């Protein structure tokens, strides 16, 4: 019973010249940027909740307020 480790670094055979002391930080920058840049120059499904969608997202944040990470 365990996940999130199969291909976490995912073929990090020198993941481009950079700070070789930290793969985790570079991964964090890549993962976040690649996810966010998918919204860049593209307008497919930008989840921008104003009225009714926000109150739905609010439901998630509400139940997320209880119990952060019991692990």
């Amino acid at each position: 019973m365990d996940y999130k480790d199969d291909d976490d670094k995912n073929r990090a055979l020198s993941p481009m010249v950079s700070e070789f002391e930290t793969i985790e930080q570079e991964n964090s920058y890549n993962e976040w940027l690649r996810a966010k840049v998918a919204t860049s120059l593209a307008d497919p499904r930008p989840a921008i909740p104003h009225d009714e969608v926000e109150r739905r997202m609010a439901e998630r944040f509400a139940k997320m307020r209880k119990e952060r990470s019991k692990q």
